[PDB]
C-alpha cells in the first residue's frame, strides 16, 4: 500500500484558520485573518472596472486558444511600466523579461523552480517575521531558507541595526527576499533611504535580491510603493521581481501574477527566460487568461484605468480610516495600552502584539478570528463590528 | 554574475514548432502541429455553452475571494462522476478526492510532486512514444522515468507483445502512466480485453496505476472512452488521475484540470489528500476560478449540459470525417502508400509514417507543418486545405 503510510499534513495557519472561521455556528462571528479586503458593508466585492472589462471579454473573445508560455505580451509590458516606470531604462534596454502566472505565490515558485534547477543558488534570505508560505515554496524547490532580523517587538519599529547585522552573514550569491511595501505581517517598510542603503549593502556583498509584491498602491501609492524596488533596479544587473494583482484589483480567486527577470543585458535575460520558460511548461504549461486579461483591459485603457485607480485609492484610504478607527475604538473601551503604533504600519494588516494565548481566546471565546501571530486584518474592520471586535480585545488583556 | 552561467533551453517540440509557423510569411500555409480543435472555417472558436455559462457568472458573481486550495467542490464531485460512473463504489464509499488544478499539466505535476515528498516512488513508466512534456513534469519533482514499448510501426497497431514484455522490470511501487484514451501521438489505445488484462497484471506486479486523461469523449464518448480506467478502478485498492477539460470542454486557456486520488478506505485518501493539498500550497496557493466555474455551471445545469453534449459529439464526428477523407483524398491525389490505419485510430493525432527528413521537407518546401515525428493533428484539416496539404504529401512520398 503506497498511500497508508502517509503522514497527514499540518493545517494551513492563514488557510486553516478560514476553515473554522466557515464552520464556526455563532452569528457574531468576525474574521481578521486573511487578506482580503472588506468595504463599508463587511462584504468582498468585485471592482467596478473589472466587471467593465469582464463584460468586454465576454462579448469579444472569440477563442480560447492557449497563450503563450509566458502569457499575454501586453500584460507583460504594463507590468514592468507599473514596476519600474513609464520611461525606465531597464525597460528601453530590453533588460527585462516577464511571464504571467498562475497568481504571487506561482511567480514564487516559477522563481524558486528557475533557480534551483539552472544556478548555483542554494539559500534564500527570509525576513523575520514574513509571510507563512514563503518558507514553504522555496524549500518545495529545493532551496534552503535562512532567517534575518526584522522587527522590534519593543519599539514597534523595523530594527535597521539587526537586520543589517543579521544580513551580514549572507554570502555572495545567496537570494535575499524584500518585501517591496506594506509588509507582511508586520506593515512596518523600509524608509526610501534605508531602501538606498540596503541597495548599496546589496551589491557589495553580491546578493540577488528577489522583491515580492503584492501590495502594490496600499502603502501611499502606485508610483511611491515602488520607490525601494526602483532604488535596486539603478543599480544592480540581476534581479527578480513577483508581483501579484490578487489585491490591488481583487481577483483573487482568478490566480493573476507575474515574475519578472532582470538580467545585465538583452542576450543574458533571454537565455535566463527560456530555462524560466522550461519551468512553467514543466508546471503548469500556460497561465490562465481570464484573470490577466482583465488586468491587461484595464491598464490599457484610459477610462477603465481612471475607473481602477480611483478604486483603489479608497481601498487604501478606507484601511487608513479604520486603523484611526480602530485606535480611537480601543481606547473608549477600556485599553490599557497604547496602540498608537498602528497608526503608522502600512497596508492591510497590524501586528496587534497580542499573544498567541490571546488570540486563542478571543477565537475560542468570542468569535474573533486573528492569525495565531497576532496578525490581524484591518482591512476586514468596518464601522459595526468595530465596537464588538475592540471589547474582545479589551477583554482578554 | 548569477544568470551568465546558464544554458539556454532547447525549443519545445510541440510549440517551437507553432512559433516558427506563426513568423513563415507564405500564403497558404497549413498547421497540423498544436493539439487544439478546428472547426470546418479553420477556427477554434469558444463553444455556445461556455458563453452561456460566463454570461450567467458576469451577472451572478457577487465576490472574487479565493477559492480553497483544492478549488470549487461541486467541480470535484462532477469530475468523478464522468471519470468512475453516477453510481460507482468508489464515490458511495468515499474513496476519491479530487483537486482542481490550472489544466492537465497542473494536475500531473501534483502528483509528481505529491508523490515525490509523501511515497517511496522513485520511478514513473511511461509509454514509448508518448506526449513529450510528461517526462518533463516528472523529472521536475526528480522522478526518474522509464519506458516501455508501445507502438507496432509495421502494422500499425498496439504492439501488445512487447507493451508486456518491457514492464517486466516495472517493480512493485512502481508508477505505470496510461493514456485512458486516445493516445497521443499514436491515436492507438488497448481494447476492453486489453485493458482488463492490464488491469489485472498490474495488480498482481504491485503498480501504482496513473490514468492521464485529456481527450475523454473525444474516442466513442463520455461513458465508453472510460472504460479501461473503470476496469483498473474495479481492481486496484490505489490509484491517480490527471484529467484535463482544456480540450473536451475548449478551455485551453483558463487552465482547467483535476487530480483525483483514490486510497483503500475514506481515512486513507483524506490522510493522503491533506499532504496533496500542502503541495499545492507550496506551487500557486489555490487554483484560477473562471474556467472551473464554467465546467461546474455546465455539468450542473441540464439545459446547458445537453448542449455540451452535443457540440463535443459535433467535435468527435468532424474529426472522424476528416480522418475519412484524408485517406480518400490521399488516394484521389495518387498515392501508392496505403494509409487505411488512419482511419482505426481515435483522437486529434496520428502517426502519419513519414520520415523526419520528409516532415521537414513538407515544412519548407510546401509551408505544411508538421511535428517531427511525423504526428499530425486531423483536427486541423478542413475541407479547404485537405486537397493542397494531400498534394504535399504525395509529393514527398
Ligand atoms: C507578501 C505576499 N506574497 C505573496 C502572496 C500571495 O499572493 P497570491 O494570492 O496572488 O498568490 C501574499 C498574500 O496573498 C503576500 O502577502
Ligand atoms: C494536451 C495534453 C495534456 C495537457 O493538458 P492541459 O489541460 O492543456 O494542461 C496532458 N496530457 C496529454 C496526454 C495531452 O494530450
Amino acid at each position: 500500500g503506497t498511500f497508508e503510510n502517509i503522514t497527514a499534513a499540518p493545517a494551513d495557519p492563514i488557510l486553516g484558520l478560514a476553515d473554522l472561521f466557515r464552520a464556526d455556528e455563532r452569528p457574531g462571528k468576525i474574521n481578521l485573518g486573511i487578506g482580503v479586503y472588506k468595504d463599508e458593508t463587511g462584504k468582498t466585492p468585485v471592482l467596478t472596472s473589472v466587471k467593465k472589462a469582464e463584460q468586454y471579454l465576454l462579448e469579444n473573445e472569440t477563442t480560447k486558444n492557449y497563450l503563450g508560455i509566458d502569457g499575454i505580451p501586453e500584460f507583460g509590458r504594463c507590468t514592468q511600466e507599473l514596476l519600474f516606470g513609464k520611461g525606465s531604462a531597464l525597460i528601453n534596454d530590453k533588460r527585462a523579461r516577464t511571464a504571467q502566472t498562475p497568481g504571487g505565490t506561482g511567480a514564487l515558485r516559477v522563481a524558486a523552480d528557475f533557480l534551483a534547477k539552472n544556478t548555483s543558488v542554494k539559500r534564500v534570505w527570509v525576513s523575520n517575521p514574513s509571510w507563512p508560505n514563503h518558507k514553504s515554496v522555496f524549500n518545495s524547490a529545493g532551496l534552503e531558507v535562512r532567517e534575518y532580523a526584522y522587527y522590534d517587538a519593543e519599539n514597534h519599529t523595523l530594527d535597521f541595526d539587526a537586520l543589517i547585522n543579521s544580513l551580514n552573514e549572507a554570502q555572495a550569491g545567496d537570494v535575499v527576499l524584500f518585501h517591496g511595501c506594506c509588509h507582511n505581517p508586520t506593515g512596518i517598510d523600509p524608509t526610501l533611504e534605508q531602501w538606498q542603503t540596503l541597495a548599496q549593502l546589496s551589491v557589495e556583498k553580491g546578493w540577488l535580491p528577489l522583491f515580492d509584491f503584492a501590495y502594490q498602491g496600499f502603502a501611499r501609492g502606485l508610483e511611491e510603493d515602488a520607490e525601494g524596488l526602483r532604488a535596486f533596479a539603478a543599480m544592480h544587473k540581476e534581479l527578480i521581481v513577483a508581483s501579484s494583482y490578487s489585491k490591488n484589483f481583487g481577483l483573487y480567486n482568478e490566480r493573476v501574477g507575474a515574475c519578472t527577470l532582470v538580467a545585465a543585458d538583452s542576450e543574458t535575460v533571454d537565455r535566463a527566460f527560456s530555462q524560466m520558460k522550461a519551468a512553467i511548461r514543466a508546471n503548469y504549461s500556460n497561465p490562465p487568461a481570464h484573470g490577466a486579461s482583465v488586468v491587461a483591459t484595464i491598464l490599457s485603457n484610459d477610462a477603465l484605468r481612471a475607473i481602477w485607480e480611483q478604486e483603489l485609492t479608497d481601498m487604501r484610504q478606507r484601511i487608513q480610516r479604520m486603523r484611526q478607527l480602530f485606535v480611537n475604538t480601543l481606547q473608549e473601551k477600556g485599553a490599557n495600552r497604547d496602540f498608537s503604533f498602528i497608526i503608522k504600519q502600512n497596508g492591510m494588516f497590524s501586528f496587534s502584539g497580542l499573544t498567541k494565548e490571546q488570540v486563542l481566546r478571543l477565537r475560542e471565546e468570542f468569535g474573533v478570528y486573528a492569525v495565531a501571530s497576532g496578525r490581524v486584518n484591518v482591512a476586514g474592520m468596518t464601522p459595526d463590528n468595530m465596537a464588538p471586535l475592540c471589547e474582545a480585545i479589551v477583554a482578554v488583556l
